[PDB]
């Protein structure tokens, strides 16, 4: 520390002592405070426009399941099937007879498409199709079965009449069938213009009823899918952009203020790297050996590496959100994560504002001392925790529904050590008590030892590691 | 401490040492003990009269949903709707045909109103009305839509016959409709006079059936509302006030005894302010600087500021409860909070009676040392906790019902760190596993990191702060 | 300690040092070990005979609800009612037509009673009765109502024919009715003689169908009750007492061995009282003042006061269980508590056998040091906990079902601080969000402050009191 | 320690110091690392072939309950019964009429058996049978009942016609019947050859419909059972073993590599026993007395005793899994436990690899110091915990369903101290509030004292034992 006491001990510095040494107003500091009030308000004005366009989308799918499926009651979306050979005829014919008489029984003013796509012809609106094996003759107890898997697509085409036969002659070959699908499209007008007070959207659905039979087990599940394709509709109206000028000028400010904060925060990371040369350069190997890949990262502080990354995640989400004016992108799964994960990192930066206080620093710096010791112990438990996942998946696998796959076993074993759906899993074991009573005896040894290891001892380590790292900050 | 050792060290004083110095019987202390046995008994005699008048009110609404709605089974109050154009005709006509034949199928002896209100005429009892746009012609794929929002109120009036046509000619214009409401009123006699043994009340309901269609999505929810308007009914009977003299003389005692305790407790706050002049006045800036806005509030003790406020909340609730004899106020939401929040503060004052013991003081004064350190750490977590609310609301928003609004996200994320409805949220993510499988991967990173931060570390700080503030009271 | 070092320091004594001083085999100690293996085996042989006689009793009530009630589906035992005036005629007539044709549609071989009781005549088996007000004429909007409460009992009597009219002329006066009940009895033969291999029991039920209308709110709940009256049936068979001699000789051993242990344990309490005279008698007020109501109870040890009481509870339950041979007592609610609470106290006496070990004593004597400090703090919380019960019962009372009475509020507030039915209570508040939106704002302040007081601080005191009383046993 | 400092202090040795003394590459150590990647991949390739063969098995049983049972809706598998004498005729006849017309209404191409088993004749496919008492005449109120238990098996035989009467004359004797069963078998072809691309399996079911009446209580539960008998089906096809050569050569590697690791790990246990002779042999009773059955087990380390046992459990599960090629064994309950429990012990051996680090050893060796003290305290609680099981089973036994047997009481009392199904048990007590109101008062003393003993104190001992054993590893 020969020459640069004025400069190297100005880098390591509390921001409240900036006024005493030289003094300049915090135009560097309060720029990040603006980012709190600019990014959050962007998300609320976008999140309330996404909430409106889903509660209309998911309430046409419910209205499509009652008009197009035979005997649909609420709550049954997985147990709804067809078990006889005459219920599958009555489910296909009811889905078409309600399509050929749609604007006389349904309310909402839907209209047909006269489609010209790939699973349609030149003048069709409905296309029910079959898939089955091209050559097959199976018979149990006379075991000459021949399988050549090649799907045969025998589509049936019918058009909708509006202003005032060849599908009833349908054969399915039930010992050969794979699945029967139904394709049609409907256009509607979103009449939710109370909040917009301007031109609303014009939607175009795509309903897919699937009579899937892949298990070949005498059970055909029936479902319904939609893909709400959204674009503008050609209006003869005028002056839409009187209210459109209140939302697009606000989104380019985020492109500015997060990138204007990307200029200043990254430059502070350049200034921290030039002072690495000034420090070890004049320390000309004086204390033997200086750099051991730990003294270089002292200049690199963990808060500027967070705001630089949070500016990249924000600027990659604002460009995608501009694709709502007229652009033909339909991907809200990517656009919402890039805005959502960035907003998670913007808010946790306020802890740095709470860091420079002498009474909050004790409550935070224990989470930097214990953060190695907690994460070290999490590797001694995630070896044990992966042990009970493979043992429960193959023994309690055929008999129970909760223990079926490792995406579901690791959710039912992790919710059971925190105290939820516990007696439901014990009471489900006793439905197989008389049925193969040795599995029930192993399911009592499995569900008593796993629950009394991660609650009574392993959960009690995480209490003792924080308290053991709380006495070492003031004693 | 020159002159007032007899007086300033009589203010700071344990109440059990009052007898030794001068000595007077505790007519100041035991007045608050009477307030325990006067306010609580007021609430139980009022709470058991409110319980009787609601279990009659909410069991006529259930009886109105079965008589007036077509196909109403229990448990369905949100999934009950109408999806075709003929089920809405059969739901309006069944609600009127059971109104024009009400005293021949229903038990309970209801009677009509012959109403003279604002949505009625001079001689009507039932008024079904429409609302629709005044000028509209929408059509998808021929996109000339014109909207001028102005509700048109085409009410239909019909009267009930009792002693031994123009509504069947109803058209709704389903591509233009907003909502269809139904207004009528019924009067009944509360025959629950077992506990009263005197004149009971006479009610007048107001049933509102709402065929609301605001989403314009092919789904019309059906509901029913009541506002039980309550006043007396003109009796030719005599001597009601033989049992009425057991409840109104007891309520003016609370007006006395809480205000007589407002005279003595506030005067003790005046006496604590005059001794502020006697203390710092004769300390004529002797130790440099005395008052720094912390030494003034030493005279202000936190228990007399609580009982003064609890007397204002009580006296503002006793005046409102007098409006049950003959007054025409109908507001129980304000009257019950003013009594309920006051009773919460009366009971916690008993801790002051448990404060002056040498074995309970250790168990309470740790909650005054740790109360800063817990509340400081709650500000370092409510910044993180508001981070995960915005990230979960826009990503897991369209796909799930629990994560729909911040009034519901902050209830499902807070119940998940205490161990409830945990596996229900994990099993609801896997219904969208094949459907857009990148959201499911983010919902595993979101629901494993949020749950292992506020249970394994942050919940383990609150254990270490109490223990760290429990060793500093006896070591 | 002058004279009785041989005797007073033989009273205070570990039982493993009994062999070294004088020496006698533990016929005093191992008598209590026999009580472990005699009382527990009595309960299992009695508990498995009570389990068999209830699963037959509660599976005739389910079979009676399907044969005698119109439209009874499972799961609905509180929502089952009758809302129109014609459904109450069809529910009474179906309960009688299935009684007059019972042995032709029902399986089980039930038989009639030809009853001679108090609500019957000389030759009747079925008695449907009415109760209504003797003088009443109520009318809303012409408010001259007169009430004279006196029940009029107009019973209708009909007899069952078996070997090959005046009830159809029934009028109920629905604006005057109170309730309509139905009384009959059936006799059956318990054919579950697989485990008995001797004469089984012969039952006589009593079915009570109640069309109760006390609310007068247009809703009549329908229910069914049974009282299975049990005695012997007059058999011409012989040699029942070949298997009866395996269960009554085993129950008089408990009358002996618990009372033979009442002779020795109470005599040890007499011997502890005579040595109180020998101790303070020769201490002739030597150290000033000796007895201060704490030194007398040093001789009284807390384990012999437990086994004496556990012998009284056992001997009062064995006498009652003898009333199953031929005695006409029917009270299993008293007999099972006297056996159950006694068995709870027999098992916790084994801790005394684990007390005399130098490695288990540390784990138990912390529960005698902390047991004052935990119970002192439980009085500082049960004052706060009773505060939130009265505030939640009157504000969240009319709007919600869980917060209806203090027998239910104190179960829903206590299960919410341990982590169960938490999000169910938050999601039930938002069904009244638009309906009177100030109650919903108070229900967020009520259900966030109560849950973050008894989990984050008050639950963290009980961890700090045990740890603070665990360092004071070895440091 | 005279002669063998080179040898006895080479046994006690960290494996990272093996290179410094003599030096050889870890072919002993990394063999166990191969066992991680060989046993786990064996379980995933076997677990995904068991998952496919169960989701076909349990989706034919659902398809059999809708085709063969009258009025079967989903969710009712215990409440489905028959209560009148005409519903049992309509349930037997519907199960046969859908069997004699099975290949005309059902999809899946099932075929009959023409069975030649023990409950069949020479040319039958369906066998409905009766069981009843051979001599019985019971009558209540004329109490001459005679019972001679001997089952009479009156089977009725009928054959299925395919290419284009004596069962309708059936009498059941309902006052004498025991149960009515139905036996038939069906063969189907598993058409799930997408993942196999070769010859699939050929199944043969066995459906058992049971009209069991053992309670004789007017309720006959109806159920359905299957035993999917699996073997090959005689194919005229060729070249199945092109894909079969990818799974059987991988399973004999586990037979090698776990037994090749059984040669080296057991030899290390032989070498630890020869050095017991070298240690105490040259210590010729020098320090008085050496071996006290604690110094012998110092050579026996707890990790080699675990891998030897885990090799026996693995080699006993690989031999059983070979019985899937052509062997006629059908026992997956034994084969999955021998693989599952072995895989649990393979994964926990990785803790030994995390043991030899100076920062993970503190987090693990506390679980060897506290493991006595936790297990000692678990014996002082499992005496109390067995006390509340017998007290709750006989008092809350007849009235409630959750407290019915000790296999269910010990699951509902253990899930209640961890915070699950808590308010469900409190709300179930209040359904018997008016009915025998002294049991309800005892159920509040029972469910408030048991829950505030094992959460507020006993759960707080396990936190204080870990923290008390964490300060004794670094202070
Ligand atoms: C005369 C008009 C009517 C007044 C009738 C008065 C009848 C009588 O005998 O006087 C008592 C009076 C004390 O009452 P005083 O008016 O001062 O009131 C004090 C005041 O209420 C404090 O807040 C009380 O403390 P705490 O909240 O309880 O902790 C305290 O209660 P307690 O100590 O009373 O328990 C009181 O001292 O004496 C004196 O004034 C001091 C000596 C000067 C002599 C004054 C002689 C009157
Ligand atoms: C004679 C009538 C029948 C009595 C048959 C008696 C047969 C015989 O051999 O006498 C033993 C008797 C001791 O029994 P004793 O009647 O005093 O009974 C004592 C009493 O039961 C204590 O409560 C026991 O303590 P603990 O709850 O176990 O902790 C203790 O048990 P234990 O120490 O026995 O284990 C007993 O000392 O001796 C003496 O009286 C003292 C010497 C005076 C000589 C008396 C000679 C009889
Ligand atoms: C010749 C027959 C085939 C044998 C081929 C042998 C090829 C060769 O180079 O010999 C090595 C052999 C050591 O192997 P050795 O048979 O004694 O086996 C030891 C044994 O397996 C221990 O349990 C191992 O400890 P750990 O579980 O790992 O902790 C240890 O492993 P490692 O130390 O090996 O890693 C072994 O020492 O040397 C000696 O015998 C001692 C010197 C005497 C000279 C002996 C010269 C052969």
């Amino acid at each position: 520390e020969e020459d640069l006491r004025r400069r190297l001990k100005y880098f390591f510095m509390s921001p409240c002592d900036k006024f005493r040494a030289k003094g300049r107003k915090p135009c560097k500091l309060m720029l990040q405070v603006v980012k709190i009030l600019v990014v959050t308000v962007q998300l609320i004005l976008f999140g309330l426009s996404n909430q409106l366009a889903v509660t209309f989308r998911e309430e046409n799918t419910i209205a499509f399941r009652h008009l197009f499926l035979l005997g649909y009651s609420d709550g049954a979306d997985d147990t709804f099937a067809a078990y006889t050979r005459e219920q599958l005829y009555q489910a296909i014919f009811h889905a078409v007879d309600q399509y050929l008489a749609l604007p006389d029984v349904s309310l909402g003013r839907y209209a047909y498409v006269r489609g010209g796509g790939d699973p349609w012809t030149n003048g069709s609106g409905l296309a029910l199709c079959q898939r089955y094996y091209h050559r097959g003759h199976v018979d149990p107890a006379n075991d000459t079965f021949d399988i050549d898997p090649m799907v045969v697509t025998d589509c049936i085409q019918v058009d909708p009449p509006e202003r005032p036969s060849s599908y009833k002659n349908l054969t399915l070959k039930f010992h050969k069938l794979v699945n029967v699908t139904i394709h049609f499209r409907l256009k509607t007008i979103n009449l939710q213009s109370l909040i917009n007070n301007e031109i609303p959207d014009c939607y175009t659905f795509s309903v897919l009823i699937t009579f899937d039979n892949k298990a070949h087990s005498g059970r055909i599940p029936i479902s319904l899918e939609t893909q709400a394709h959204i674009q503008e509709c050609k209006h003869p109206s005028v002056f839409q952009h009187g209210d459109n000028s209140f939302r697009l000028l606000f989104d380019v400010v985020v492109i500015l203020t997060c990138s204007l904060s990307f200029l200043l925060c990254a430059r502070s990371l350049l200034r921290g790297f030039l002072l690495q040369n000034e420090f070890v350069g004049f320390m000309w190997r004086q204390r033997g050996r200086v750099i051991s890949l730990w003294e270089r990262l002292e200049f690199v502080n963990g808060w500027y590496i967070l705001l630089v990354t949070s500016d990249v995640l924000t600027i990659s989400g604002t460009i995608m959100k501009i694709g709502i004016e007229a652009k033909n992108l339909a991907s809200y799964d990517v656009c919402s994560i890039l805005l959502g994960t960035s907003t998670l990192l913007v808010w946790v930066g306020v802890i740095r504002y709470l860091t420079f206080f002498h009474n909050y620093n004790i409550l935070i710096a224990t989470l930097r001392v214990a953060l190695p010791s907690v994460m070290r112990f999490c590797c001694c438990v995630a070896v044990i925790y992966l042990g009970y996942c493979f043992c429960g998946w193959i023994v309690l696998g055929p008999y129970h529904v909760k223990f079926r796959s490792l995406s579901m076993v690791s959710e039912c074993l992790f919710s059971l050590i925190n105290g939820d759906d516990m007696f439901v899993t014990f009471a489900a074991m006793q439905a197989q008590q008389g049925r193969s009573s040795l599995v029930w005896l192993f399911s009592q040894l499995y569900l008593y030892s796993f629950i009394s290891l991660f609650i009574y001892m392993v959960l009690s380590l995480f209490i003792a590691l924080i308290t053991g790292a709380y006495d070492t900050i003031k004693h």
